[PDB]
Protein backbone atom coordinates (compact mmCIF):
# COMPACT_ATOMS: atom_id res chain seq x y z
CA UNK A 1 0.00 0.00 0.00
CA UNK A 2 1.38 3.38 -1.05
CA UNK A 3 1.87 5.42 2.10
CA UNK A 4 0.24 8.43 0.46
CA UNK A 5 -2.99 6.43 0.28
CA UNK A 6 -2.61 5.04 3.78
CA UNK A 7 -2.08 8.69 4.75
CA UNK A 8 -5.38 9.77 3.20
CA UNK A 9 -7.26 6.84 4.75
CA UNK A 10 -5.92 7.74 8.20
CA UNK A 11 -6.44 11.47 7.74
CA UNK A 12 -9.98 11.14 6.38
CA UNK A 13 -10.98 8.76 9.17
CA UNK A 14 -9.22 10.86 11.83
CA UNK A 15 -7.36 7.84 13.21
CA UNK A 16 -3.84 9.22 13.85
CA UNK A 17 -4.26 8.89 17.62
CA UNK A 18 -5.42 5.29 17.17
CA UNK A 19 -2.51 4.30 14.91
CA UNK A 20 -0.08 5.95 17.33
CA UNK A 21 -1.50 4.09 20.33
CA UNK A 22 -1.15 0.81 18.46
CA UNK A 23 2.52 1.62 17.93
CA UNK A 24 3.00 2.27 21.63
CA UNK A 25 1.32 -1.04 22.50
CA UNK A 26 3.50 -3.02 20.08
CA UNK A 27 6.78 -1.30 20.92
CA UNK A 28 9.68 -3.17 22.47
CA UNK A 29 10.40 -3.14 26.19
CA UNK A 30 13.94 -4.00 27.18
CA UNK A 31 15.70 -3.49 30.48
CA UNK A 32 17.37 -0.18 31.35
CA UNK A 33 19.04 -1.18 34.59
CA UNK A 34 22.26 0.85 34.19
CA UNK A 35 20.23 4.07 33.67
CA UNK A 36 18.37 3.49 36.93
CA UNK A 37 21.39 2.90 39.16
CA UNK A 38 21.52 5.53 41.94
CA UNK A 39 24.98 6.70 40.91
CA UNK A 40 23.47 7.72 37.55
CA UNK A 41 20.46 9.65 38.76
CA UNK A 42 22.01 13.05 38.01
CA UNK A 43 23.01 11.98 34.47
CA UNK A 44 19.38 11.67 33.31
CA UNK A 45 17.33 14.70 32.40
CA UNK A 46 13.96 12.94 32.53
CA UNK A 47 12.95 10.15 34.89
CA UNK A 48 10.91 8.35 32.21
CA UNK A 49 13.43 8.47 29.33
CA UNK A 50 16.24 5.97 29.61
CA UNK A 51 18.46 4.09 27.18
CA UNK A 52 18.06 0.30 27.03
CA UNK A 53 21.13 -1.54 28.33
CA UNK A 54 21.64 -3.44 25.13
CA UNK A 55 22.01 -0.39 22.88
CA UNK A 56 23.41 2.27 25.24
CA UNK A 57 26.55 4.15 24.32
CA UNK A 58 29.33 3.49 26.79
CA UNK A 59 31.84 6.18 27.65
CA UNK A 60 35.44 4.88 27.45
CA UNK A 61 36.19 5.58 31.09
CA UNK A 62 36.49 3.30 34.10
CA UNK A 63 34.87 5.45 36.80
CA UNK A 64 31.40 5.58 35.23
CA UNK A 65 30.65 4.78 31.62
CA UNK A 66 27.05 5.96 31.62
CA UNK A 67 25.50 8.56 29.32
CA UNK A 68 21.85 8.77 28.33
CA UNK A 69 22.45 7.97 24.67
CA UNK A 70 21.46 5.05 22.41
CA UNK A 71 22.87 3.60 19.20
CA UNK A 72 20.17 3.16 16.57
CA UNK A 73 21.54 0.69 13.99
CA UNK A 74 19.42 0.37 10.84
CA UNK A 75 20.92 -2.68 9.14
CA UNK A 76 19.07 -2.63 5.84
CA UNK A 77 19.48 1.12 5.38
CA UNK A 78 23.11 0.89 6.44
CA UNK A 79 22.83 3.97 8.60
CA UNK A 80 23.39 4.42 12.31
CA UNK A 81 22.46 7.28 14.61
CA UNK A 82 23.21 8.17 18.20
CA UNK A 83 20.14 9.67 19.88
CA UNK A 84 20.78 11.44 23.17
CA UNK A 85 19.18 13.90 25.52
CA UNK A 86 20.07 17.59 25.68
CA UNK A 87 23.20 17.67 27.84
CA UNK A 88 22.88 18.73 31.47
CA UNK A 89 25.30 21.16 33.15
CA UNK A 90 27.14 18.21 34.64
CA UNK A 91 27.13 16.06 31.49
CA UNK A 92 28.44 18.53 28.85
CA UNK A 93 31.87 17.04 29.23
CA UNK A 94 30.47 13.50 28.83
CA UNK A 95 28.62 14.60 25.70
CA UNK A 96 31.77 15.80 23.96
CA UNK A 97 33.68 12.74 25.18
CA UNK A 98 31.09 10.60 23.40
CA UNK A 99 31.36 12.67 20.21
CA UNK A 100 35.12 12.18 20.28
CA UNK A 101 35.09 8.46 21.11
CA UNK A 102 32.39 7.60 18.55
CA UNK A 103 34.18 9.56 15.77
CA UNK A 104 31.12 11.55 14.92
CA UNK A 105 31.37 14.37 12.38
CA UNK A 106 27.98 15.98 12.94
CA UNK A 107 25.74 16.99 15.85
CA UNK A 108 22.09 17.68 15.03
CA UNK A 109 20.23 19.81 17.58
CA UNK A 110 16.48 20.11 17.14
CA UNK A 111 15.50 22.22 20.18
CA UNK A 112 16.22 25.64 21.62
CA UNK A 113 18.03 26.06 24.90
CA UNK A 114 14.90 27.70 26.31
CA UNK A 115 11.43 26.54 25.30
CA UNK A 116 8.10 27.36 26.94
CA UNK A 117 9.98 29.52 29.45
CA UNK A 118 12.09 26.69 30.87
CA UNK A 119 15.56 25.40 30.14
CA UNK A 120 15.66 22.37 27.88
CA UNK A 121 19.42 21.93 27.31
CA UNK A 122 22.70 23.30 28.65
CA UNK A 123 24.60 25.81 26.53
CA UNK A 124 27.13 23.20 25.50
CA UNK A 125 28.98 24.94 22.64
CA UNK A 126 30.73 28.35 22.51
CA UNK A 127 28.89 31.38 21.23
CA UNK A 128 31.97 33.50 20.43
CA UNK A 129 35.14 32.59 18.56
CA UNK A 130 37.37 34.22 21.21
CA UNK A 131 35.79 32.43 24.20
CA UNK A 132 36.54 28.74 23.78
CA UNK A 133 35.27 26.06 26.19
CA UNK A 134 37.39 23.66 28.20
CA UNK A 135 35.79 20.55 29.70
CA UNK A 136 38.16 19.71 32.51
CA UNK A 137 36.59 16.40 33.51
CA UNK A 138 37.08 14.89 30.03
CA UNK A 139 40.17 16.86 28.90
CA UNK A 140 38.61 18.38 25.77
CA UNK A 141 38.66 21.90 24.30
CA UNK A 142 35.96 23.29 22.01
CA UNK A 143 36.29 26.40 19.81
CA UNK A 144 33.74 28.08 17.59
CA UNK A 145 35.35 28.48 14.14
CA UNK A 146 32.48 29.92 12.11
CA UNK A 147 28.71 30.21 12.12
CA UNK A 148 26.28 30.38 9.17
CA UNK A 149 22.93 31.71 10.41
CA UNK A 150 19.80 31.19 8.35
CA UNK A 151 16.27 32.16 9.25
CA UNK A 152 15.24 28.95 10.99
CA UNK A 153 18.48 26.95 11.30
CA UNK A 154 22.16 27.63 11.93
CA UNK A 155 25.27 25.63 10.95
CA UNK A 156 28.33 25.97 13.09
CA UNK A 157 31.86 24.83 12.42
CA UNK A 158 33.53 23.72 15.64
CA UNK A 159 37.01 22.40 16.44
CA UNK A 160 37.22 19.70 19.12
CA UNK A 161 40.67 19.09 20.60
CA UNK A 162 41.67 16.15 22.72
CA UNK A 163 43.95 17.89 25.18
CA UNK A 164 45.65 14.61 26.14
CA UNK A 165 46.89 14.04 22.58
CA UNK A 166 46.58 17.45 20.88
CA UNK A 167 44.57 15.81 18.09
CA UNK A 168 41.78 17.96 16.65
CA UNK A 169 38.69 17.35 14.58
CA UNK A 170 36.19 19.50 12.80
CA UNK A 171 32.67 19.00 14.14
CA UNK A 172 29.65 20.40 12.31
CA UNK A 173 26.76 21.58 14.46
CA UNK A 174 23.37 21.69 12.71
CA UNK A 175 20.84 23.58 14.80
CA UNK A 176 17.20 23.66 13.78
CA UNK A 177 15.88 26.75 15.61
CA UNK A 178 12.27 27.05 14.37
CA UNK A 179 10.48 23.90 15.48
CA UNK A 180 7.43 25.50 17.12
CA UNK A 181 6.94 25.38 20.91
CA UNK A 182 3.67 23.49 20.37
CA UNK A 183 2.77 21.06 17.63
CA UNK A 184 4.81 20.43 14.49
CA UNK A 185 5.77 22.61 11.52
CA UNK A 186 2.87 23.08 9.12
CA UNK A 187 5.00 22.25 6.07
CA UNK A 188 7.93 19.82 5.89
CA UNK A 189 9.80 21.79 3.20
CA UNK A 190 11.93 23.47 5.84
CA UNK A 191 12.50 20.19 7.63
CA UNK A 192 13.59 18.39 4.46
CA UNK A 193 15.79 21.25 3.32
CA UNK A 194 17.55 20.94 6.69
CA UNK A 195 17.82 17.15 6.47
CA UNK A 196 19.44 17.34 3.04
CA UNK A 197 21.86 19.99 4.31
CA UNK A 198 22.98 17.49 6.97
CA UNK A 199 23.29 14.79 4.33
CA UNK A 200 25.30 17.02 1.96
CA UNK A 201 27.83 17.73 4.71
CA UNK A 202 28.93 14.09 4.91
CA UNK A 203 27.81 13.85 8.55
CA UNK A 204 25.54 10.84 7.86
CA UNK A 205 27.94 8.95 5.71
CA UNK A 206 29.61 5.63 6.49
CA UNK A 207 33.10 7.00 6.49
CA UNK A 208 32.30 8.83 9.75
CA UNK A 209 31.05 7.66 13.10
CA UNK A 210 27.31 7.95 13.76
CA UNK A 211 25.73 11.39 13.77
CA UNK A 212 24.63 12.57 17.22
CA UNK A 213 20.99 13.73 17.23
CA UNK A 214 19.25 15.35 20.18
CA UNK A 215 16.35 17.45 21.29
CA UNK A 216 15.49 17.78 24.97
CA UNK A 217 14.74 14.12 25.73
CA UNK A 218 16.12 12.68 22.48
CA UNK A 219 13.02 10.77 21.44
CA UNK A 220 10.45 13.04 19.84
CA UNK A 221 11.82 15.55 17.36
CA UNK A 222 14.97 13.41 17.27
CA UNK A 223 12.91 10.36 16.36
CA UNK A 224 11.15 12.27 13.59
CA UNK A 225 14.51 13.22 12.05
CA UNK A 226 15.92 9.69 12.04
CA UNK A 227 12.66 8.10 10.88
CA UNK A 228 12.37 10.37 7.85
CA UNK A 229 16.03 9.92 6.91
CA UNK A 230 15.93 6.12 7.12
CA UNK A 231 12.63 5.83 5.24
CA UNK A 232 13.96 7.99 2.39
CA UNK A 233 17.20 6.03 2.30
CA UNK A 234 15.32 2.72 2.06
CA UNK A 235 13.16 4.06 -0.79
CA UNK A 236 16.38 5.16 -2.48
CA UNK A 237 18.08 1.77 -2.19
CA UNK A 238 15.00 0.01 -3.58
CA UNK A 239 13.68 2.84 -5.81
CA UNK A 240 10.29 1.55 -4.62
CA UNK A 241 8.24 3.90 -2.41
CA UNK A 242 5.48 1.37 -1.80
CA UNK A 243 7.79 -1.20 -0.24
CA UNK A 244 8.58 1.01 2.76
CA UNK A 245 6.26 0.79 5.74
CA UNK A 246 6.88 3.78 8.00
CA UNK A 247 5.16 2.11 10.96
CA UNK A 248 7.39 -0.93 10.69
CA UNK A 249 10.55 1.16 10.41
CA UNK A 250 9.50 3.09 13.52
CA UNK A 251 8.96 -0.12 15.51
CA UNK A 252 12.36 -1.35 14.41
CA UNK A 253 13.95 1.89 15.64
CA UNK A 254 12.05 1.56 18.91
CA UNK A 255 13.97 -1.66 19.57
CA UNK A 256 16.99 0.60 20.16
CA UNK A 257 15.53 3.50 22.07
CA UNK A 258 12.18 3.91 23.75
CA UNK A 259 9.51 6.40 22.94
CA UNK A 260 10.64 7.60 19.52
CA UNK A 261 7.94 9.88 18.10
CA UNK A 262 6.15 11.33 21.09
CA UNK A 263 2.81 12.42 19.63
CA UNK A 264 0.34 11.45 16.94
CA UNK A 265 1.05 14.72 15.15
CA UNK A 266 4.77 13.91 14.99
CA UNK A 267 3.76 10.62 13.36
CA UNK A 268 1.55 12.40 10.82
CA UNK A 269 4.36 14.90 10.18
CA UNK A 270 6.77 12.04 9.58
CA UNK A 271 4.51 10.62 6.88
CA UNK A 272 4.20 14.04 5.26
CA UNK A 273 7.96 14.53 5.21
CA UNK A 274 8.63 11.11 3.68
CA UNK A 275 5.89 11.54 1.08
CA UNK A 276 7.16 14.95 0.01
CA UNK A 277 10.79 13.82 0.20
CA UNK A 278 9.99 10.90 -2.11
CA UNK A 279 9.55 13.26 -5.07
CA UNK A 280 13.29 13.99 -4.92
CA UNK A 281 14.37 10.36 -4.35
CA UNK A 282 12.45 9.19 -7.41
CA UNK A 283 14.30 11.66 -9.64
CA UNK A 284 12.69 15.11 -9.54
CA UNK A 285 15.89 16.91 -8.66
CA UNK A 286 14.31 20.37 -9.03
CA UNK A 287 12.15 19.75 -5.93
CA UNK A 288 15.22 20.42 -3.74
CA UNK A 289 15.41 23.98 -5.06
CA UNK A 290 11.69 24.45 -4.35
CA UNK A 291 12.19 23.38 -0.71
CA UNK A 292 14.93 25.96 -0.28
CA UNK A 293 12.69 28.67 -1.76
CA UNK A 294 9.61 27.64 0.25
CA UNK A 295 11.70 27.35 3.43
CA UNK A 296 12.54 31.09 3.19
CA UNK A 297 15.93 30.25 4.68
CA UNK A 298 17.69 33.38 3.46
CA UNK A 299 17.82 36.64 5.43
Amino acid sequence: MEMEKEFEQIDKSGSWAAIYQDIRHEASDFPSRVAKLPKNKNRNRYRDVSPFDHSRIKLHQEDNDYINASLIKMEEAQRSYILTQGPLPNTVGHFWEMVWEQKSRGVVMLNRVMEKGSLKCAQYWPQKEEKEMIFEDTNLKLTLISEDIKSYYTVRQLELENLTTQETREILHFHYTTWPDFGVPESPASFLNFLFKVRESGSLSPEHGPVVVHCSAGIGRSGTFCLADTCLLLMDKRKDPSSVDIKKVLLEMRKFRMGLIQTADQLRFSYLAVIEGAKFIMGDSSVQDQWKELSHEDL
